[PDB]
Formats: structure tokens, sequence, C-alpha cells
């Protein structure tokens, strides 16, 4: 396949051998240079995606009035229309069905009020069969990934997995209209928010991703005085990511920027509208929403990330006028967060 991207095998069970801390060297070397590479799936991993390609499809095509009904108050799971969410003040143009992790109201965080946590508003069953699945097989992926980090680094092999124990992982299911006006944003410039990004695409072509440069500082998204949402949108220079059979992409969050200490980068990307719709799914593997992540390389440093504020912080910024965020407004929610940080 003609592709624009280094492809790397994930062995099944990563053991610290030294094939695992060669592997290792080399995904963090492809992340220093190019911001991201390819992982190349296997026939299930392929199977899963393209089950998830299709239900998704299938539930595009729904009326509006139904797919509006397929959300919650609770949890950010669930159906964000076309112009509802914002990057740096402009709406975004896709329509997606966000994943996360799925807790009914029997759960103790739901019954003491967690702010981000309930259940995903599925639009039907074969629907969060298909997602449940592949979701598994991205995390299994997700883990084999951060083993492999660690051991790069020359860390413990547990480092970041320590981290993402009942991890709140989740997933953005896309669809991108065809560019109709004048139009042509999908999705502004933006870093995503944990550890991992896990994607995959339909043959349409529509994602771009900004390589490290040498010499230009990057904002650190974690502060809420430094958002990279909005960053670099119309500035030099952006990787196209050419559509390849069989594979998923990978490139770092803003977690993994903090832990070591920018040696890697949380990557900048943007989505373009394309002459067809486009279809994409997003994994984020993150830590436990109760996890405080830490530099790695800076053992003197105080500084530290909560990851489910940061979570619930962006997501809050995302949609503001949502249901979940009014709720966690008038419930006073973020007050959990207080807590928990004690
Ligand atoms: N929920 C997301 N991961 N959204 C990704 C797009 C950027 C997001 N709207 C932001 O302002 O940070
Ligand atoms: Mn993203």
């Amino acid at each position: 396949h003609m592709t624009n991207l280094q492809t790397f095998e994930l062995p099944t069970e990563v053991t610290g051998c030294a094939a695992d801390i060669s592997l290792g060297r080399a995904l963090i070397q492809a992340w220093q240079k190019d911001g991201i590479f390819q992982i190349k799936t296997d026939s299930e991993q392929d199977r899963k995606t393209q089950e998830a390609m299709a239900a998704s499809k299938q539930f595009c095509k729904e009326p509006l009035t139904f797919k509006s009904s397929c959300v919650s108050d609770l949890t950010y799971s669930g159906y964000v229309a076309s112009g509802e969410e914002v990057t740096a003040g402009k709406p975004d143009f896709p329509e997606i069905f966000t994943v996360c992790k799925d807790l009914s109201v029997g759960d103790q965080r739901v019954k003491a009020g967690w702010p981000c946590h309930g259940p995903v508003p599925w639009p039907n069953n074969t629907y969060q069969k298909s997602m449940k699945t592949f979701m598994e097989e991205l995390g299994l992926a997700g883990e084999r990934l951060l083993k492999l980090t660690a051991l790069g680094f020359e860390l413990p092999i547990n480092t970041f997995t320590d981290l993402t124990r009942d991890g709140w992982h989740h997933m953005r299911v896309l669809r991108f209209p065809p560019q109709t006006s004048t139009l042509s944003r999908g999705i502004g410039a933006h870093t995503d928010y944990g550890l991992l990004v896990i994607a995959a695409q339909d043959d349409v072509g529509g994602l771009y991703i900004r390589p490290p440069v040498e010499g230009e500082k990057r904002n650190r998204n974690w502060l809420p005085g430094e958002s990279s949402a909005g960053m670099f949108e119309h500035d030099e220079p952006w990787t196209f990511v050419t559509p390849t059979p069989g594979v998923w992409t990978v490139f770092p969050g803003d977690i993994l920027q903090f832990m070591t200490g920018g040696q890697l980068l949380s990557t900048p990307h943007k989505v373009k509208l394309n002459t067809r719709e486009r279809f994409a799914c997003a994994y984020f593997h993150e830590p436990n929403f109760e996890a405080s992540a830490y530099p790695l390389f800076e053992p003197s440093a105080n500084e530290r990330i909560h990851y489910g504020e940061h979570f619930t912080n962006m997501f809050m910024r995302c949609y503001p006028d949502r249901i979940t965020t009014q709720r966690i407004n008038k419930e006073n929610r973020l007050a959990h967060l207080e807590d928990l940080k004690k």
C-alpha cells in the first residue's frame, strides 16, 4: 500500500525481552520525528474495525429526532450533532457518537454523583456489542503500546499501565459530511487529552497531524492558560494521514507529553472535509479518572495532572450547552473532583 507513515506490527504480549525494548525505541523515535505512526491490524482487529464502521454508517442514517435522543445528563456518551461541538470558538462539523465507560445507575461512582459517570445511551444493542468488542481490542493494543513506550525510555514496564487500570478509555465514532459550502473545516486544530490516541479511518481522507517542529513552543493543554485548541491551524507544517488499509494510527495525548516533559509531544491534528463523507473512529487510551500523572524525568517536580479533572474540564469546554454540562454546574459535581484530589 502507498502510505505516508511508518508501520509497525506489535507482539501480542509485551514481556520486556530485547525485541520489545527495540520496538519501544523505534516507536518513540517515530513519534519524535513524525508525530505519529501506524500499527498493522490482524484479521480480527480489522474485522472489528469494519463492523464498527458499518454500525456507525447505519446509525447516522437514522433521523435526527432519534439520534438526538441518544444523550445523557450524567455522561458525555452519546450523540453530537454536526455543528454542535466547539473547538477554539468555532463549530466542528462531524456528527459524533461518544462512547465513555458504560456505568449503570447501580455503579457506586454514579450513585455518588461523580461528574461524567453514567450509562452510554446506545442506539441499539447491535451497535453496543460492535463498539464494546472494538474498544476491548483497541484497549489491548493501548496496553501493549504503553508497555513498549516505558521500555523504550528505560523505565519499568508498568510505569504507564500503573495509571490505566480501569482507565477512562473512550471513543469518538465520527461521520464527516462532504464539503458543501466554501467551508472545509471538519475539526479545528487540537490535541487530545490522555495517554494515546489510536484511530481508524475509511478510504476517503481528511486527517492532518503536526509533527514536532524544532524551536516551536508547544502549549501544555492541561493548563487553563495554555490551550492547544485552535493553535497552528493555518501554519506549516501539516502531514496528511494518507488512508492505508489494515492499519490503525497512534499518537500521544496530553498526559504523555506531561509525563515525559515534552520528550514526546501531544500531536496537534485537524480534519478537513473531503468531497465525500468520511467515517473515522478515534479511541483514547486514558488514565483512570482518579489517577494523578506526574513527571517521570523531573522527580523534584511537584506538578501533577489529575486526569479526571482534565477530562471533565475539556468536555465542558467542548459542549458548554449540553445537558451533561448543565447538570454538572447545577449539582456542583466538580466538588467531587476537589475531594478526590485529597
Ligand atoms: N472531545 C474531544 N476530544 N474533542 C476533540 C476536539 C477539540 C475540542 N473541541 C477542544 O476544544 O479541546
Ligand atoms: Mn482528536
